């Protein structure tokens, strides 16, 4: 009656403690019942690793927890996919990141900021960058045992960004007595730790004008935000006096912009911009101008705010006679769309175009169809069915 | 006789020390002898402020030492230029940025690094940004009391990068028993400081295959260096195993590149390039690909490379008879040129271009002719005369 369509797919990230394990699972519909098979992202079957993944009587994938030395990369950091199939034909899911991480060492530090008086401070947590997918922060905590957290509030003296840092406005002498660490946690363990090293800031009292300068002197950097993530660009900039700062938006592949429109949605912390509930249109190459009595001084980041990758095709299913063409247009949405690509029954066909033609139908032609959408971090199929007129 | 030209002019900077004070001196030539005034950036003339702004004995502008309390920016933060004049006309000197810098205590500190096996590392020496025009590192030093220094030796186990980095080839688990701590050197007071921290590296084994990271996700930044300077372009990726890295350079105004050519004068340093004795040409938009065997990597930096200013005129001198035509040419040399205009004895012209005509000579026009270049941070003049016939 019908070739095999996903109800369910495994998400494409399986991020787990060797502590905790993983399982997985796959359903797909269709008439006949579609079986289910676990295969490697090269197609091959997957089978049972005693002590390490099992497939179950219900057809999930399942990695037991396990000891650190029986890790082992084919298994545990391997790129799996569900492959669903009756007689008219076989569809391969979106690729499934399968992740074992074991526990490592790391210590976060705290550099010293120095900054003149009436300025922002900005304080990092530094997580060593092979534990920081998984290791974030959760909180800051002052001398005195004051805890800072993360909050929508963000007209006091003290917020913890978005992004991890603490911000304190409008420095004074009495900022520079008080120190603070930042609690970290392990997302796959549960784990908390408090930096050991009490994060300091020196407070300055220049004397003579100084132009506005950035901590760093680079004019551009980049930045990667998820929609629907609040999304914090910093502009780490001091001056004395104190700078007024100012945020711009180029129009796409210009020399020309407009000022951000600041409201409930776009904020702006002293020198720093916060676009909650980010959505694509945010994308683009922002201006950071600072400026006071002595001067100015203006940095660039371009912004990519990435959307979840989704695809179908039109026509989810067609009749062709022989002879005559059949045409699958592949619609996605998501962003950024790295690649496109075609299946036919499980196997790659050799386009990269959103729309796939096959000129003169034959008996053979018959069966499933897939075209993928994939970038650095995601992919997403779409299935369809050809039968014979 | 003759009209008057600058022997010595004073630098574009004049950054000193409260404690250190400062003296500058204009020389020029001339017959009769020129006098020489001290001007202010609107062309008003500069006299005596007690204990803080001299002209001592031979003329000289002079800044004694002062304390904080002192300090007063029409003195201390202020463009001069210098006045030279006789009976046949008037010249101007170059502007002269005097800045006093009030002492200011700092420390530098190094952040701990993590290093997978096998891979490069480099400890960087972070110097406050209010104090980074004035402070950079000297020398590297261990817990053994082994000194790094400076050298054309590209060749060994550690490099102190130009940009005062210090890398180390080929990591293993014995560099992670080492500490250092950077020596820095304040060239206004002359005082060496070592880190209030000490850097270690922690060697990673990663338990798995890793295709290539950078040290932070942006994926651009821009870089600004100096003619005849030793330009180093970081690459700063980790793999494992361990990967290799090229670099490229993009051609103008395009999506296509070149391979950099390495020899005496382009080398690379594991993942780092350092062009030594850098001219303008070596600006442009430089690619650094980093590859495994389980993937690869990218990351731009568009490199600025500036040229000083200077300017000459032909011809130096030039006796032109009544109603016929004088022409000056004005040659200079630098990078970026922002603008070219004209004076005369010490006026204003109205003159944009840089070959000066007059077609038809007066008995007003003669005397002293000067084109002036210009950037943001930098200018440069040249002077002519003009006698009559
Ligand atoms: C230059 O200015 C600094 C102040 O910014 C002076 O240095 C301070 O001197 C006091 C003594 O009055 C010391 O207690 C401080 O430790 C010094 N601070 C620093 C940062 O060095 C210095 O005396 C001034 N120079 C002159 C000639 O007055
Ligand atoms: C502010 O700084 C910018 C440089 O980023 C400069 O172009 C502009 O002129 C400055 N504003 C004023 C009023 O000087
Ligand atoms: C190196 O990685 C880049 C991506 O950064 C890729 O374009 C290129 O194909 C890789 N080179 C090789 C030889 O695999
Ligand atoms: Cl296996």
């Amino acid at each position: 009656q019908k070739g095999p369509v996903f109800l369910k797919e495994p998400t494409n990230r399986i991020d787990f403690s060797n502590s905790t394990g993983a399982e997985i699972e796959c359903k797909a519909s269709g008439n006949p019942m579609p079986e289910i098979i676990w295969i490697r992202s090269d197609g091959t079957a997957v089978g049972d690793v005693p002590g390490l993944r099992q497939i179950s009587s219900d057809g999930k994938l399942v990695f037991p927890p396990f000891r650190a030395e029986d890790y082992r990369q084919e298994v545990h950091a391997q790129v799996y996919a569900c492959l669903a199939r009756n007689q008219f034909g076989s569809i391969i899911s979106r690729d499934v990141h399968v992740r074992a991480v074991v526990n490592q060492f790391y210590e976060a530090e705290i550099m010293t900021e120095y900054v003149i008086r009436g300025n922002a401070a900005v304080l990092k947590c530094s997580i060593p960058s092979f534990v920081a997918d998984f290791v974030r922060v959760e909180s800051w905590i002052d001398d005195e045992g004051n805890v800072l957290s993360f909050s929508d509030n963000y007209d006091g003296k003290y917020l913890v960004l978005p992004s991890g840092e603490l911000h304190i406005r409008e420095v004074g002498p009495e900022d520079g007595y008080k120190s603070y660490q930042c609690r970290t946690k392990h997302r796959l363990t549960g784990e908390t730790r408090l930096s050991a090293t009490k994060g300091r800031l020196v407070i300055t009292e220049p004397v003579g004008s100084k132009a506005p300068t950035f901590a760093t002197a680079s004019k551009i950097s980049s930045l990667l935000g998820s929609s629907s993530s609040d999304i914090v660009l910093l502009c780490q900039a001091q001056a004395f006096p104190v700078p007024y700062t100012r945020w711009y938006k180029f129009i796409e592949g210009t020399t020309r912009k407009q000022a951000v429109v600041l409201n409930d949605r776009v904020k702006q912390v002293s020198g720093t911009l916060i676009i909650k509930d980010a959505v694509v249109e945010d994308s683009g190459k922002y201006l950071c101008v600072v400026n006071n009595s002595v001067g100015g001084e203006s940095v660039e980041t371009v912004l990519t705010v990435t959307a979840p990758l989704s695809a179908k095709i039109d026509p989810p299913t067609q009749t062709v006679d022989f002879g005559r063409p059949a045409v699958f247009t592949c619609q996605y949405t998501g962003n950024p769309i790295k690649t496109v690509s075609w299946m036919k029954d499980g196997k790659a066909i050799g386009h990269s175009e959103p729309v796939l033609r096959i000129e003169s139908v034959k008996k053979e032609d018959k069966g499933m169809y897939q075209c993928f959408v994939r970038n650095d971090q995601e992919s997403a199929e779409a299935s369809a069915e050809l039968k014979l007129g």
